[PDB]
């Protein structure tokens, strides 16, 4: 029913420059060129949008709502890292602040009677590190069940080993079904 | 719950320019100038629309449809003339 789509700016981003050389009858090189973030450089935007292909037409206008990160990764430089959709009605986003040691899973609802993708301190659900990087390299995906009201997902424990948690879609604590040291 | 609006395209419209002197103190006179189409010249062009007002929100796009009239009057230059809505759902 819907599609949903991230939108990166690139606008600010420095360019790397390099010589591709191609194919020898080539007389001259040509210069490649990316926008491509270096340490502490300007970093791409980003937009995520759902659209509603049902209503797609001719001559239509695209109906889409634009969900944008929590507060709390708001104030600052962030990254959309995960997409996963729960039902038709529930998506759930997965962003984190630039520094990347605090990701935030916000999951929303669609709400019938006005289009709009609504979310909820309910079903936001905070992960972070004091010690280090959330996730093995990214934070890890969250996995929910056919109703989506709970899901399982990878976590560090106490003990700092990453194991699968438990979490209830509108509830902070999670409670870990898997523990050891591997 | 909707709300139909035409839109007017004078690009293409001649300009009628007439002076306006306005009151004494003005030192140089002012300029009108109106799009006017003058017999057998580009006409303006009109776009109607219907716009959903339930999914009207600052994060959200707009939901329009654009009704455009029946061909044998698509045909050609043509003039949108009455807008009548009869029940929630039928215009
Ligand atoms: C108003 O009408 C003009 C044409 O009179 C439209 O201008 C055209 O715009 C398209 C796409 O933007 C171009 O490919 C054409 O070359 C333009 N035509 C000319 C001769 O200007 C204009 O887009 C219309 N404005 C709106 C918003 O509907
Ligand atoms: C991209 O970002 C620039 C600012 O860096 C902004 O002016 C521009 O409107 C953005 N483009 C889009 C289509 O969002
Ligand atoms: C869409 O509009 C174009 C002209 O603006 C017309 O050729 C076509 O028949 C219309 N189709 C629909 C979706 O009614
Ligand atoms: C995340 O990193 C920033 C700067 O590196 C630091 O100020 C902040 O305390 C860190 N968060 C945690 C939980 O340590
Ligand atoms: C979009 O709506 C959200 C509500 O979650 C709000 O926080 C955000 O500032 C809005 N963005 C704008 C100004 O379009």
């Amino acid at each position: 029913t819907f599609l949903a789509y991230a939108q990166f700016n690139d606008t600010e981003v420095p360019l790397i420059e390099y010589s591709f050389y191609s194919d020898e009858s080539l007389q001259y090189p040509k210069t490649v060129r990316i926008p491509y973030p270096k340490a502490g450089a300007e970093n791409p935007t980003v937009k995520f949008f759902v659209v509603d292909t049902r209503t797609l037409s001719p001559n239509a206008s695209v109906t889409s709502y634009q969900i944008v990160p929590p507060a709390s990764v708001l104030i600052g430089d962030h990254y959309l890292c995960g997409v996963t959709w729960v039902t038709e009605e529930r998506i759930s986003l997965q962003w984190i602040r630039r520094a990347q040691n605090y990701s935030i899973i916000d999951i929303c609802d669609y709400d019938e009677s006005t289009g709009r993708w609504i979310s909820s301190v309910a079903r936001q659900h905070i992960e972070i590190s004091t010690t280090g990087w959330v996730g093995r390299f990214r934070p890890a995906e969250p996995h929910f069940t056919s109703d989506g009201n709970s899901f399982y997902k990878i976590i560090s424990n106490e003990e700092g080993y990453k194991h699968i948690c438990h979490f209830q879609t509108d509830k902070s604590n999670c409670t870990f079904i898997t523990k050891g040291a591997w």
